[PDB]
């Protein structure tokens, strides 16, 4: 009865796994070099590009960006003579899509591709700041915590729609109103019919992220305008702030690096059989016996580069730092006090100085988890200031541990942000 | 009761005013040039430099600074170096030959009040093992190492916590008393029983320990919810005062008070011009100044916005860089505009053992505006605020980092 879920999900993991393995052997990579998180992001980026096929549903590709329409690739890092060297592979999109498909027993693994996409998205969320893009749109920097999903493609709507946060939605809509406001043709014409229906869908997606009946119906008013302008702009900004106090309903799926799935199947793990869920202990324990490395930079804190990957693996960048901590097993500080610069490596980076380290990716527990303006305001005035944890070994919900939180500690991951700005 | 304090301060304003007028003449600037903010800061800094005399109590060959005089359609960066005694002598003269201890500390807090709305210190907080969120407890954080009991009056909970922590962390007879003293000040900043206590116990620890690093850090955090009582002092540029007296206004006799409408009315009718780099928003540069004048950086933006009459945005939205100029900024990309230093309404300053369980327990659990025309506080407007608007001047702070 409950067999189907483990399988469709475990069978999804399996394929991501098989695919990674083949990909590594194909690339003549060593265990360490395969468990290198930087090589893993580069291999995932590669499968989505072929399935993307220039439609921005699976990839975040630029519009003017210079990359061969029928051939994807990325940087690979292998340790030779002790020094880390930067290699640059390039594969035929076919190789990727044929190898991917074969990894999945002839199926197009669309869940898998969405799983990897959401994982890159979670990482980005825990790594890059958005305030500079917020201000330019007319939004506020505090709206940074309504940003989950902002560096995701506007395609793969349901998935995007589930993981994206109010701000990401407000931000999207806010832009159309501009390009519509600015271009005269924008809402009239075949593009109005094509975009108007888009604009709308977006409103509904946003709308279905709100809880209070006032927010919901206010979005409706905003979507009923046939010529969105300054007025609808202030309303979305308004909704955007209401989200700060009356939190929305945003999905959060714990996706892990392919190398972590690829590493388990190759050790003998049979997922589709045992089964998988992203809800319970599966991603916690799979993370538990984790052995994921990372090129680390001169003067970076290995402990910190790890918090980052930890944080993205469990979808906790927008998580009250006191909640996360109780579960991590160690304080989970604000980005501002971190000392890494990202788990990527720039072309410009001097690899002569490059280091290598073992991410600490486990945890101490696992856990389960006009008139209107006025109605909303008050709902905010009256607003008031958690999840159930279980020891790893308590497979089932036999005994919920109580949380002993510390309420005097930093809760926000964004106050005093030090991260880079996500140009792309 | 009232009359003396209001006079004695009044005489201080008058002193600065005069001192500024005079120096204005030795430096021989035109009315416009004499109303330029950078010129007021540069003469203001001289006065303090001289009287300080390398002890780090006021301002951190001779004393000098940049003098901006516009001829004949570009501005020039004049760098004058004046005698340190010629300047302080001139200060005595404008003050009847009296040390304006109050007068000097007044211009000082003004600069502190400026730096406060202009520079971010989150970076120093973190280097000291503090919270960024503690950024709104940094009043007077940019005050001199040797700052008296008037300035320390203008110091925030986090400024004292920082100062204290930076000392235990530093090595690991009079440092003791000193470090006991700071603890006393911090103490006079809390409003509750338990908050005071921990401080006592803190200055009380026989030898500095990690318990305080934590205990101070913990108290610094309580002040964020259990607001304390840090003294704010509305201090205006010297130009503003100088000008006023040139008007003939006679502060010593009319009486002045920073606790009231005075600082406001003097600014309402006060005309200051500032240099403005290119692509900067004169209105934001004005916000910056207005804020510093009323000593309102750590104030809730909604209350500030109400009083001002116009939105007072977060420093992360401010299209400015600062009120000073470096020796590397082209003067042929410079020009000036008027600093809008007015307000819609004027307000009252609202003149003001497990300790962690009392504290935490507490934690979990009328500044009225009046028309500028209502001098006597005869009618109180109940500010109608909107909590949709932003309250923290600091979230997203992109401001330059001050370096202590």
């Amino acid at each position: 009865n409950a067999t189907e879920i483990r399988a469709s999900v475990g069978k999804m993991i399996d394929g991501i796994g098989r695919f990674y393995i083949q990909m590594c052997t194909e690339l003549k990579l060593s265990d360490y070099e395969g468990r290198l998180i930087q090589n893993s992001l580069t291999i995932e980026r590669m499968v989505l590009s072929a399935f993307d096929e220039r439609r921005n549903k699976y990839l975040e590709e630029h519009p003017s960006a210079g990359k061969d329409p029928k051939k994807t690739g990325g940087p690979i890092y292998r340790r030779v003579d002790g020094k880390w060297r930067r290699e640059l592979i390039l594969y035929d999109k076919e190789e990727i899509r044929r190898i991917w498909r074969q990894a999945n027993n002839g199926d197009d693994a669309t869940a898998g591709l969405t799983h990897m996409m959401i994982w890159h998205s979670n990482l980005n969320d825990a790594t890059y700041q958005r305030t500079r893009a917020l201000v330019r749109t007319g939004m506020d920097p505090r709206m940074c915590s309504l940003m989950q999903g902002s560096t995701l493609p506007r395609r793969s709507g349901a998935a995007g729609a589930a993981v994206k946060g109010v701000g990401t939605m407000v931000m999207e809509l806010i832009r159309m109103i501009k390009r519509g406001i600015n271009d005269r043709n924008f809402w009239r014409g075949e593009n109005g019919r094509r975009t108007r229906i888009a604009y709308e869908r977006m409103c509904n997606i946003l709308k279905g992220k709100f809880q209070t009946a006032a927010q919901r119906t206010m979005v409706d008013q905003v979507r009923e305008s046939r010529n969105p302008g300054n007025a609808e702009f202030e309303d979305l900004i308004f909704l955007a702030r209401s989200a700060l106090i009356l939190r929305g309903s945003v999905a959060h799926k714990s996706c892990l690096p392919a190398c972590v799935y690829g590493s388990a199947v190759a050790s003998g793990y049979d997922f589709e059989r045992e089964g998988y869920s992203l809800v319970g202990i599966d991603p916690f324990r799979l993370l538990q016996n984790s052995q994921v490395y990372s090129l680390i930079r001169p003067n970076e804190n290995p402990a910190h580069k790890s918090q980052l990957v930890w944080m993205a693996c469990h979808s906790a960048a927008f998580e009250d730092l006191r909640v996360s901590s109780f579960i991590r097993g160690t304080k989970v500080v604000p980005r501002g006090k971190l000392s890494t610069r990202g788990v990527q490596i720039a072309s410009n980076e001097n690899m002569e100085t490059m280091e290598s380290s073992t991410l600490e990716l486990r945890s101490r527990y696992w856990a389960i988890r006009s008139d209107m303006r006025t109605e909303i305001i008050r709902l905010m005035e009256s607003a008031r200031p958690g999840r159930g944890v279980f020891e790893l070994s308590d497979e089932k919900a036999t005994s919920p541990i109580v949380p002993s939180f510390d309420m005097s500690n930093e809760g926000s991951y964004f106050f005093g942000d030090n991260a880079e700005e996500y140009d792309n």
